[PDB]
């Protein structure tokens, strides 16, 4: 027998186990996630723990093959991943120490409340109280007491802990064949075999930056437009060629310029479209909602929800029977059980959410063909990409009038389109660069490119040159911004952001290419084309099987990421801001 015919059995062996043991565990989170129950929090640590021992073993015994060995690159892949061992090779003491740290950060993070000057006692935990103000406050000095008091309080505490947590999680890099922490990371891109559809893990950061490049002109007007509003609102500190404050982009790091909206919203009389009105009147309950939903993947070609779906899924609260957790979350518990928890409203956010959270469904229920260690996105920007390409249908009017949430005579006037494409512009474009930055400073952290001495000022150089954001007050190595991110104090990566934009409108712009829709592509709704759905089952039930290159070729045509959908979906508002941007200045100061 040969080696990899050893392999396969070991496989298949671990995969018919696997799938069991995930579903045991995905039902005791159903039960917790649900019924929060202390009996059921116990339950749901077991299983998980048993999970995680199981695939601990298994990725040993996976090591004692030989990947050199192994010929069908399926197979290869499974093992590849199993090998991926991670936190196995160091010491069990090593291992307690960055798992503490780990824990320590978090905690750190999660017990953060500041006070405010003036006020002994008005301290208060960081998302009951300082998000709103750092959302819905228009006194500078306000918000920069919130923004100076997390990075104080809280940054400085996770300092020491993130310098250490940086070498210890280096040693484990290279202590599997990686060079630095971010070379791990990066190698979830990495994929191999096949023909050219390989995909090194260094060729990320030449793609991000080269993409990056094509949108630095949308985020620059993007920039001046959002600048010159604000200084009408905070005239005293904003400069017209200078970069912008931090602690008034919209959210405690500026990752979303969406809460920017009232201060940046272009015409401002023209209503926003809002069916919510109209789904409380047509009583729209939940189910209706999810079920409109179904309609539409049955249009474009999909299946339709199984049984299961409809009898074991939370589409509601729970009334007052329980307590639960309400984040909105898609489940396959494997062995066929798909089910959504959401806290489904009458809320058109809600409705376009049901749409993205069913899409991630749809695509679960098209891999399951695939093995267990298969059965996912090709890369992690896939799924959620799908997801939100499914909301992006679901929003142009001419689906809403469809449904009967919106009057046939409705007509949309271009100066609504334009509010809708610049809030559209804030949440996507504004994070992009915000995404870039943040993963290129841990990328060369962990290179060591950045000395420990200049670790935070490199930080707001590249907040100026690249985000175009200045620190309001001057920040020193005592300090440690980067972890008062929940993605970075917890060891999240962050690309996966930038990379899920990118690729929704690749998707959509080929599928309603498909669909042979004519005009701007914010309208479009690939209802009904079953050559379109055709196709994005034809990715889909590819699972992580092909290479992401193969996945991305068999839908949008190309092997790698392209922003020529994005700004096309844009260009609209891009032209409209170039023209309410020529008699001003577009750009930033680096130093300023
Ligand atoms: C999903 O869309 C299909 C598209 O034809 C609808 O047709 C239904 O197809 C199903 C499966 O082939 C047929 O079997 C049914 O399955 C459900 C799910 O377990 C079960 O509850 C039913 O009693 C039946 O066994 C079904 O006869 C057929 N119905 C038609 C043609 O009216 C289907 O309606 C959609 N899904 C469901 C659950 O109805
Ligand atoms: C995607 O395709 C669907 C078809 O499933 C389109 O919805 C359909 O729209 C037509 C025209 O309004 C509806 O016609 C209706 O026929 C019934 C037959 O009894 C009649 O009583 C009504 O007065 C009306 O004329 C049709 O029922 C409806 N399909 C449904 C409700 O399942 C939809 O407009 C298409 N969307 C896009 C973006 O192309
Ligand atoms: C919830 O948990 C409690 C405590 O473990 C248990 O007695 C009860 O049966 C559970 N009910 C549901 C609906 O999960």
């Amino acid at each position: 027998p040969s080696t990899e015919d050893l392999v396969n059995t070991f496989l298949e062996k671990f995969n018919y186990e696997a799938e069991e043991l995930s579903y045991q565990s995905s039902l005791a989170s159903w039960d917790y996630n649900t019924n929060i129950s202390d009996e059921n929090v116990q339950k749901m640590n077991n299983a998980g723990a048993k999970w995680s021992a199981f695939y601990e073993e298994q990725s040993k015994l996976a090591k004692t093959y030989p990947l050199e060995e192994i010929q069908d690159s399926t197979v290869k892949r499974q093992l590849r991943a199993l090998q991926h061992s991670g936190s196995s090779v160091l010491s069990a003491d090593k291992n307690q120490r960055l798992n503490t740290i780990l824990n320590s950060m978090s905690t750190i993070y999660s017990t953060g409340k500041a006070c405010n000057p003036s006020n002994p006692q008005e301290c208060l935990l960081l998302e009951p109280g300082l998000d709103d103000i750092m959302e819905n406050s228009k006194d500078y000095n306000e918000r920069l007491w919130a923004w100076e008091g997390w990075r104080s309080e809280v940054g400085k505490q996770l300092r020491p802990l993130y310098e250490e947590y940086v070498a210890l999680k280096n040693e484990m890099a290279r202590a599997n064949n990686y060079e630095d922490y971010g070379d791990y990371w990066r190698g979830d891109y990495e994929e191999e075999w096949e023909n050219g559809y390989n995909y090194s893990r260094n060729q990320l950061i030449d793609d991000v930056e080269h993409t990056f490049t094509q949108i630095m002109p949308l985020y620059q007007h993007l920039h001046a437009y959002v600048r010159t509003k604000l200084m009408d609102t905070y005239p005293s500190y904003i400069s017209p060629t200078g970069c912008l404050p931090a602690h008034l982009l919209g959210d405690m790091w500026g990752r979303f310029w969406t809460n920017l909206y009232p201060l940046t919203v272009p015409f401002g009389q023209k209503p926003n479209i809002d069916v919510t009105n109209a789904m409380v009147n047509q009583s729209w309950d939940a189910r209706r909602i999810f079920k409109e939903a179904e309609k539409f993947f049955v249009s474009v070609g999909l299946p339709n929800m199984t049984q299961g779906f409809w009898e074991n899924s939370m589409l509601t609260e729970p009334s007052d029977s329980r307590k639960v957790v309400c984040h909105p979350t898609a489940w396959d518990l494997g062995k066929g059980d798909f089910r959504i928890k959401m806290c489904t409203k009458v809320t058109m956010d809600d409705f376009l959410t049901a749409h993205h959270e069913m899409g991630h469904i749809q695509y679960d229920m098209a891999y399951a063909a695939q093995p267990f260690l298969l059965r996912n996105g090709a890369n992690e920007g896939f799924h959620e990409a799908v997801g939100e390409i499914m909301s992006l249908s679901a929003a142009t009017p001419n689906h809403l009038k469809n449904i009967g949430l919106l009057p046939p005579s409705f007509f949309e006037d271009s100066e609504t389109e334009i509010n809708f494409l610049l809030k559209q512009a804030l949440t996507i474009v504004g994070t992009l660069p915000f995404t870039y930055m943040l993963e290129k400073w841990r990328w060369m952290v962990f290179k060591g490119e950045i000395p420990k001495d200049q670790w935070m000022k490199t930080w707001w150089e590249m907040k100026r040159n690249i985000v175009g954001v200045v620190e309001p007050v001057p920040h020193d190595e005592t300090y440690c911004d980067p972890a008062s991110l929940f993605h970075v104090a917890n060891d999240y990566s962050f690309i996966r952001y930038y990379t899920r934009t990118i690729y929704q409108f690749q998707f959509q712009e080929a599928l309603c290419q498909i669909a042979k829709h004519e005009g701007p592509l914010h309208k479009c709704d690939i209802s009904n084309s079953s050559e379109a759905g055709q196709k994005l089952l034809e990715m889909l039930k590819l699972g992580k099987s092909k290479p992401w290159t193969y996945a991305l070729e068999i839908v949008v045509g190309a092997k790698n990421m392209d922003v020529r959908p994005l700004l096309n979906y844009f260009e609209p508002l891009f032209t409209w801001l170039k023209e309410q941007n020529r008699n001003s200045f577009v750009g930033w100061n680096t130093d300023w």
